């Protein structure tokens, strides 16, 4: 991988190395803390806190009850329609590997080598230049792979 970040402190907010052109991969390896309630991975347009930066893609695994993954987009500080995935591969006290592939019309996400969900772009991905990770989660590494990697 390229531009790897190891054991980052959460909350984590860092500029992404390259434009997320179709085919780009975002690999995030971590572990879910005991009794974690939730955590999130946000692909943002900037790092402004106020006004809060738009979130092109909000990937938010929730663990209470049966557990799920909520995906949404924040525009001008307003959340849009939630897209919920009820078949979540995340579990407390277990490690994980998240692979987000940026396609032309959507994001494709796989966890632990298994397809998990799709999310159509609401904001042009070229507007994303910042990665944010918040919540109860331990991140081991963050890596990026461009479309022409090899
Ligand atoms: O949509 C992502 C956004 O959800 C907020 O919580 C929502 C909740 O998921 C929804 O079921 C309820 O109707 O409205 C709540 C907001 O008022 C989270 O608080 C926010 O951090 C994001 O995760």
């Amino acid at each position: 991988l390229q531009n790897i970040i190891y054991n980052p402190v959460i909350p984590y907010v860092g500029t992404i190395p390259d434009q997320l052109d179709p085919g780009t991969l975002i690999v995030i390896c971590g572990h879910v803390p005991s009794d974690a309630d939730r955590f999130q991975v946000d692909l943002q347009n900037g790092s402004s806190v106020k006004p809060r930066a738009d979130v092109a893609f909000h990937f938010n695994p929730r663990f209470k009850r049966a557990g799920c993954i909520v995906c949404n987009t924040l525009i001008n500080e307003k959340w849009g329609r939630e897209e919920i995935t009820y078949d979540t591969p995340f579990k407390r006290e277990k490690s994980f590997e998240i692979v987000i592939m940026v396609l032309k019309d959507k994001f494709q996400v796989a966890v632990n080598g298994k397809h998990t969900l799709l999310y159509g772009h609401r904001i042009g991905p070229e507007k994303i230049d910042t990665l944010g990770i918040y919540g109860k989660v331990n991140i081991h590494s963050i890596g990026f792979s461009g479309p022409s990697s090899g």
